[PDB]
């Protein structure tokens, strides 16, 4: 399997302008008839090369003439001797029931549905399966009426009929030209939640959410969130929906989260279905996020699409940015920002130091489904947010408007978007463009000096990006570096120089530079990299007192949280070293007192307090170190929790009781209170055992919502409380028939700190609620074990690695996309000690030798073993 390179992009030899599809649907054998109107742009002797995978070709016609000048090659149908313009007709057969990979047309329970992004449409018929080929689609679907009473595709229904033998048909038309990755088809029997939204200018849009029979009680929040997405896009970005109908279909078998197929989004049911007894606050907010995300793609992705897949971030980084702004505007901006930063520092930074490192706009790709990454998505969004930071909101929106004005109806590039932003704002983004082409995380080193004689404060800022596995050459970036200087009373010192205000976003563009501020009347405590203003590692020699001062005084909530993270980081590192020496946890009294102050400060937003009181995950902890000791990290996180639970016991219980709420509501103030309360409960669970057991079991049994029940159950597991087994069995007995709800329980099994967790996880492969056929089950058990139980996954005997090899041996053949997702923990081997590294290598070597190794795994394994 051969890499493709961005620099090899060339406009296509042929275009397709219109495609008429007919599906004669059956799960065992579907017959597809595709009639395309084509135009040659290249040389008269260049053949038409159509992509196709696992198709059974029945016939090829060119202007109704059966064609002889063609051949099939690996992954292609190559047609020679064509006129300049012509009708292509292909008939081919496919087999949805055999499609375990869930790419193309496949079966989800009794439904048939598609997933075409990135290169799935070629599993349906022979086509120019590349996103710079846009065409107007009409789609006729013919099927058994009892099995498939609903037959859906993109756009509007234009024709309908009934046939003999209990078959019927429906034809759809979508007036907007699209790349084929945005094609969708769904067939099945559903309950349908129907509603309407009227856009700002008066267009009435029929909203239809299709869910499995019996699930309509779990549909209203997703519908509500769609309507909120539509309104918000109008208010913030001035964008309205452009069709008559908006359909969403929730399917249980889906490799990823959700898909923005024009007018017919297809969602993993995990990001649709919610009721207060089945879904947590975090599920509600995830659903809101993802519904929004796919909606936002209607403009950033569909009305302007991608020229080639190396431009994926053009839509994904921008659309994540939009989903984050949506979430932030509707909810707590601080909490949104905190948690996006946790993901960047804790998961994205790890990718950017791994063998799979790539720039947000990749240069080389073997399997494009491997590049739906933290980097393309989350770091992509940080790059868009940097543009926002540099331009300001009004200029940013002018840029968005210029982008759409230039590129509406076409496929564009990352560079086109940056150019629009530059031209509309008159901000020079030439240097900035290097964020698109350079991989790895910049390290920004800051030193300071205060000169009491001149009242000048000098920051000396330096940057460098270390080399990564993919790029040996690195250069300085245009880093927007936001600061705020605090005096001894906690007030902001105005930033200025030579009598002029200075913008608080510093342009850090060189390897080294100095910034000098005047009229600095007191030695400042700085807030540096405010609101994580660039996706960089910050090296600054903070004192504990500067950090506790920020936790008390900083103006932005985010900076209060971030100061706490820097305070903890020091002691996390101390205590990992101590764990390796066999020593107890050491923590200064003044660090504990800082957290006591947060617990007792009645001015602090509970949402913020809750996040300060949520320790960094084991993934965020791992980013503090060059070589990761995952056992020491897990034990340190546990010991730090135990120490704070003891020290803060009375305060924790008082805050726990004070935030009790008898009504459950999905409302942001209520969520914040509950999050603080359950944060307190987490510490209490790790305190004196008897009290813990009582609090936790009572919360579980008395909870009137899944947030409170799960928080209690999760604490019982994490602290290994006496009540654990009984509560876990109760949840199983009550919820085993509900896969989404059981996913939570599988995650808690997989992430258990118990000594025999791997034995228990292996046994759960035979659980009544588990199946290797369902990506969500796989990810909640196997994936959570490998990815979120690094202490057990990285057990010294290598047992974790061998278990993952066994699972991947199956998944490599069954569902390579899910396999590739699950291999990630193994490809980080260079972060671990020599002995783990050798075992991880031997596991990778074994996988490399699989018969029929998928391209998905091959790409990652070869990078890892280099
Ligand atoms: C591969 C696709 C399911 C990903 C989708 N375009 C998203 O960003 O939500
Ligand atoms: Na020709
Ligand atoms: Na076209
Ligand atoms: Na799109
Ligand atoms: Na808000
Ligand atoms: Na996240
Ligand atoms: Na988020
Ligand atoms: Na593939
Ligand atoms: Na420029
Ligand atoms: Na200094
Ligand atoms: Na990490
Ligand atoms: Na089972
Ligand atoms: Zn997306």
């Amino acid at each position: 399997p051969q890499a493709k390179y961005r620099h090899d992009y060339r406009a296509p030899d042929y275009q397709i302008t219109d495609i008429d599809l007919t599906f004669d649907l059956d799960a065992q054998k579907t017959v597809v008839t595709a009639v395309s109107q084509a135009v040659r742009h290249g040389a008269s002797d260049a053949p038409l090369r159509l992509n196709g995978e696992d198709l059974k070709l029945v016939s090829v016609h060119i202007n109704d003439e059966p064609w002889t000048a063609w051949k099939e090659e690996e992954g292609a149908l190559v047609i020679s001797n064509l006129p300049e313009r012509f009708t292509l007709k292909i008939i081919n057969e496919i087999s949805p029931a055999a499609n375990t990979a869930l790419e193309g047309l496949y079966q989800s329970g009794d439904a048939l549905c598609t997933q075409c992004e990135a290169e799935g449409f070629r599993h349906i018929t022979y086509y120019l399966d590349r996103p710079d080929v846009l065409a107007r689609f009409t789609t006729k679907i013919i099927a058994d009426k009892i099995k498939y009473p609903f037959l859906l595709s993109n756009g509007n229904r234009v024709a309908q009929g009934e046939l003999e033998n209990g078959r019927h048909w429906v034809q759809w038309q979508d007036p907007f030209p699209k790349p084929c990755y945005l094609f969708a088809l769904v067939a099945g029997d559903f309950d349908v939640l129907r509603d309407t939204f009227t856009t700002r200018s008066g267009r009435e849009v029929a909203l239809e959410l299709y869910v499995d029979r019996g699930n309509l009680d779990r549909a209203p929040w997703a519908m509500t969130s769609l309507k909120n997405s539509m309104k918000w896009d109008e208010e913030r970005f001035g964008l309205e929906y452009d069709l008559d109908i908006y359909m969403i279909v929730a399917v249980d078998f889906f490799n990823a989260g959700a898909m923005e197929n024009k007018g017919l989004n297809i969602f993993n049911s995990k990001y649709v279905l919610a009721r207060t007894d089945t879904a947590t606050d975090k599920d509600y907010l995830d659903i809101e996020r993802v519904i929004g995300h796919e909606y936002f793609h209607n403009w950033t992705g569909n009305r302007v699409t991608c020229r080639d897949w190396f431009q994926l971030s053009l839509k994904e980084g921008l659309t994540v940015f939009r989903d984050q702004e949506f979430s932030s505007d509707l909810g707590s901006r601080a909490v949104n920002r905190i948690n996006n930063v946790r993901t960047m520092r804790g998961l994205q930074f790890a990718e950017d130091a791994s063998p799979m490192a790539h720039p947000i706009r990749p240069d080389m790709v073997i399997e494009m489904n491997n590049f739906y990454t933290l980097t393309v998505y989350e770091k992509g969004a940080e790059v868009i947010r940097m543009i926002h930071t540099l331009l300001g909101e009004e200029n940013f929106q002018k840029g968005m408007q210029l982008y759409f004005e230039r590129h509406d109806g076409s496929a564009a590039t990352c560079d086109d978007f940056v150019q629009a932003m530059e031209d509309a704002s008159n901000v020079d983004l030439s240097h900035f463009r290097r964020w698109y082409s350079q991989s790895g995380t910049p390290i920004v080193t800051v030193k300071d000096d205060y000169n009491p004689e001149t009242e000048q404060y000098t920051l000396t800022i330096s940057q460098r990006t270390p080399a990564t596995p993919d790029q040996a050459e690195k250069q300085p970036l245009h880093i927007p570096f936001a600061i705020e200087l605090y005096d001894n009373e906690g007030k902001v010192i105005p930033l200025q120089k030579g009598g002029h205000p200075v913008n608080s976003v510093l342009n850090v563009t060189q390897a080294e530079q100095t910034f000098v501020f005047d009229n600095v009347y007191f030695q400042p405590v700085p807030a540096l990299l405010c609101e994580f203003s660039a996706p960089v590692k910050l090296e600054y020699k903070w004192s504990d007192q500067q950090l506790t001062f920020l936790m008390r005084h900083a103006r932005n909530d985010f900076s209060r949280w971030d100061a706490a993270q820097s305070l903890l980081a020091t002691y996390i590192k101390l205590n990992v070293a101590r764990h390796q020496q066999g020593q107890p946890l050491s923590l200064p009294v003044h660090v504990a007192d800082a957290f006591r102050a947060v617990l007792l400060d009645e001015k602090i937003d509970p949402a913020l307090a809750a996040e300060i009181l949520t320790l960094p995950s084991v993934n965020e902890m791992a980013e503090l170190f060059d070589i990761i000791d995952p056992i020491a990290i897990a034990e340190v996180r546990e010991a730090l929790t135990r120490t704070l639970a003891t020290e803060l016991a009375d305060e924790l219980l008082a805050i726990y009781n004070a935030n009790y709420q008898s009504e459950y509501r999905v409302e942001h103030e209520d969520i914040a209170k509950r999050t603080l309360r359950n944060a307190c409960l987490r510490f209490l669970a790790f305190g004196e055992t008897h009290l813990a057991d009582v609090l936790v079991s009572k919360q579980f049994h008395e909870a009137n919502n899944m947030t409170d029940a799960l928080a209690a159950l999760s604490a019982a597991v994490a602290a290994q409380l006496p009540c654990r087994d009984a509560l876990m069995q109760e949840y199983d007995d009550k919820w085993h028939q509900n896969g989404l709800v059981m996913d939570k329980w599988f995650i808690l099994q997989a992430t258990s700190p118990a000594a025999n967790v791997l034995e228990t996880v292996r046994g759960l492969l035979q659980h009544r609620s588990f199946t290797m056929s369902n990506p969500n089950r796989i990810r909640s058990l196997i994936g959570a074990f490998a990815g979120s139980n690094p202490a057990a996954f990285h057990a010294e005997d290598g047992s974790g690695y061998l278990f993952l090899v066994e699972m991947l041996t199956d998944l490599n053949s069954r569902n390579p996309q899910v396999a590739s997702r699950l291999i990630e923990p193994l490809i980080r081997l260079k972060r671990y000690d020599a002995k783990r590294q050798e075992k991880m290598r031997a596991a990778l070597e074994q996988l490399k030798g699989l018969e029929n190794l998928s391209g998905d795994l091959y790409e990652k394994i070869t990078k890892a073993l280099a």
